[PDB]
């Protein structure tokens, strides 16, 4: 039984509009409809992992699990194992995996975040799942963000609360939020960003959709434009959208968008919009390739169409040598030269670094850096040649070049992280000084940069 170096992952997001699904939803799991669709020749090939996010889901977990498993069994003739299911209000995440993966999957975590306060607390937020797949950490966030064309800022706030407070993955990674805890992080849901065009242009928008001419609409998609201005989802990717807006349809057809203001909408227009989205963030130089991104055309119980995305994702094996795990491997070391952090902070305190990696027995604290002023006002924290020599548990290059070092820069005064980032050990050379770089974030906002040189010694 060889361990895989690649898996495929299905991501689905559907706002079910508080209606039961139709009897057949197989088109969703087959990535068939509009957009970047999956080749017919793959229909019987199961994905390794299926992650299903619903919003406005009226079903019990039991009712939905039965529909999902029976759907996949009809497609694949495989009885999928339930990895996890977590529901907050009517927001749900289900993770299913091929039975051969049962022993490869461990450290399963679930959590939820409720967004807003009083008025704004009661139905929006996120659910999430994480786990290990052999040596690879996977996270999944299904969020239902604030609705309404005039609330993009609220949505961006919801995003930041979710990434700050969703507690998934390795708790030992205490300085790091979910945007740094996983080899691969998929974030999807009814993110509720709208096409921000005048109300009077509704029929023009519909015309453009019927012509499959999305360019003039996507140029006003609030998620793309907010991402472009680094207001939200910084360092996440999204595949090009080549499918029609997935909201707001008349139910039981896909022929009609229902956009006009109604008492039932709070007298808000719902111009056709790409509310339903899949984004990802993977550690640097890990294989991740989107192989489908689209919407179904034949599932019409909701005022949203289901969205699918599929990915090839690189994975690593659970490595054992004569030495680590359970000791260091003296044949391995990670050295840092000419390193400095550049920080946006207006504060003057001393800083130190923490290095966190599953290639280390535990995290490593550096000495304090030396603060200097940058030529354009910035705080520069010089580590020069002072950073420690890191001692990985395994020196085999087939292991070590697949690893990553998370970096937090912390205040000596408060022990609070001012910035977090990640460095790949997938180097062009070993025993060679090579440039390294990561942006630093805190609460998912850019706070600085870390750069320098690395010298990696493996047993080869
Ligand atoms: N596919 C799969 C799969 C793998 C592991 C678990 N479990 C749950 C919590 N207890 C121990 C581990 C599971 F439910 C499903
Ligand atoms: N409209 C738009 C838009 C275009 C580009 C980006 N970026 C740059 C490339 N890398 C990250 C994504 C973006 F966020 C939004």
């Amino acid at each position: 039984q060889p361990e895989p170096d690649m898996i495929t992952i299905f991501i689905g997001t559907w706002n079910m509009g508080n209606a039961p699904p139709p009897k057949k939803i197989t088109s969703w799991f087959l990535s068939k409809g509009q957009g970047k669709t999956r080749d017919d020749s793959a229909d019987y090939i199961p994905h390794d992992i299926y992650v299903i996010g619903t919003q406005e889901d009226p079903l019990s977990e039991k009712e939905w699990l039965e529909i999902l498993k029976h759907s996949l069994q009809e497609i694949t003739s495989v009885t999928f194992k339930t990895v996890a299911i977590h529901t907050l209000w009517n927001i749900r995440i289900v993770v299913l995996a091929k039975p051969e993966h049962e022993n490869r999957i461990s450290h399963i975590c679930t959590d939820n975040v409720k967004t807003g306060i009083a008025n704004t607390l009661g139905n929006k937020g996120a659910v999430g799942v994480s786990f290990m797949f052999n040596g690879t950490s996977l996270g999944f966030v299904n969020s239902h963000l604030t609705s309404g064309s005039e609330k993009k800022l609220r949505r961006n706030q919801n995003y930041m609360n979710i990434l700050r407070f969703l507690a998934l993955g390795d708790k030992k990674l205490s300085p790091f939020n979910i945007t740094h805890r996983f080899t691969h992080l998929f974030w999807f849901g009814d993110l509720n960003y709208r096409v921000d065009l005048p109300t009077w242009e509704a029929e023009t928008i519909i015309q453009k959709i019927k012509q499959q001419q999305y360019a003039d609409l996507l140029s006003h998609d609030q998620l793309l434009t907010e991402r472009r201005e680094q207001k939200v989802f910084l360092h996440f990717e999204e595949e090009e959208i080549t499918f029609a807006p997935t909201y707001r349809f008349e139910r039981l057809t896909r022929d009609k968008y229902a956009y006009t203001k109604q008492k039932a909408t709070g007298m808000k227009y719902n111009l056709p919009s790409w509310c339903d989205r899949v984004l990802w963030k993977s550690y640097p130089l890990v294989h991740v390739v989107c192989q489908s991104y689209g919407s179904t055309s034949d599932i019409m119980t909701s005022d949203h169409s289901p969205v699918f995305a599929t990915f090839e994702a690189g994975v690593t094996s659970q490595f054992v040598s004569k030495n680590g795990p359970g000791t260091v491997d003296s044949q391995g070391q990670i050295e840092f030269l000419r390193c400095y952090a550049t920080l946006k902070t207006k504060s003057q305190t001393k800083f130190y670094l923490e290095f966190h990696s599953s290639c280390l027995e535990s995290f490593v604290k550096s000495q304090e850096g030396e603060n200097e002023e940058g030529s354009e006002g910035e705080l520069v924290v010089k580590f020069g040649e002072t950073l420690p020599k890191l001692k990985p548990i395994i020196s085999d290059p087939e292991y070590l070049l697949d690893q990553h070092i998370l970096i937090s820069i912390k205040s000596s005064d408060s022990d609070e992280s001012y910035g977090e980032g990640c460095i790949a050990l997938r180097l062009e050379a070993t025993e060679t000084q090579l440039p390294i770089y990561t942006p630093l974030t805190h609460h998912g906002e850019l706070t600085g940069h870390f750069q320098g040189e690395i010298k990696l010694q493996t047993s080869q």
